[PDB]
């Protein structure tokens, strides 16, 4: 039993809700919140900008130190950093950005990072300003993630389409 509330159950291990991931994180304080990161951990917009803003820019400060030490992530890769006031940990995952020409096959690799964590709150990878088809992102999620994932979809209109079109 966990504290996630109001989710629709899609599969054995994948759940979904129309919710602002920022507000959802503040309420549940999950062990892991997933960020829709880029390889530079520059949290300017989209989910990343919103999560970072909610940390009062502490996420960005921590991220800049991480990059200065380690260099950029790989597309499809991830790193675990602090969850600040939102969660115990933030798993920064880099899905391919279609508006950068990056291989969509990398989306499966990106979701594989979720399997290292028993329970996660997460957005759809490569969705939103990353340019991929969110319906496809959901399919890859369900077919790749085996751990318990609670997906927050900000746009109500998109949430309804994702549910109504789910096979
Ligand atoms: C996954 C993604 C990647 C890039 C850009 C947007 C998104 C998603 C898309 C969706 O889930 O609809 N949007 C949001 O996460 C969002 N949108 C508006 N206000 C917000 N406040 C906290 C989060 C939040």
């Amino acid at each position: 039993v966990n504290s996630f509330s109001g989710y629709l159950k899609l599969t054995d291990n994948v759940y979904i809700k129309n919710a602002d991931i920022v507000e959802e994180a503040k309420k549940v304080k999950p062990t892991v919140v997933v960020n829709a990161a880029n390889v530079y951990l520059k949290h300017g917009g989209g989910v990343a900008g919103a999560l970072n803003k909610a940390t009062n820019n502490a996420m960005q400060v921590e991220s800049d130190d991480y990059i200065a030490t380690n260099g950029p992530l790989k597309v499809g890769g991830s790193c675990v950093l602090s969850g600040h006031n939102l969660a115990k940990h933030c798993l920064h995952v880099v899905g391919p950005n279609v508006n950068k020409g990056e291989d969509i096959q990398l989306l499966k690799s990106a979701y594989e990072n979720f399997n290292q964590h028993e329970v996660l709150l997460a957005p759809l990878l490569s969705a939103g300003i990353f340019g991929a088809d969110p319906i496809h992102s959901l399919r890859v999620c369900v077919d790749t993630v085996r751990t318990n994932v609670y997906l927050a979809v900000f746009d109500k209109n998109l949430y309804d389409k994702l549910v109504s079109s789910f096979l």
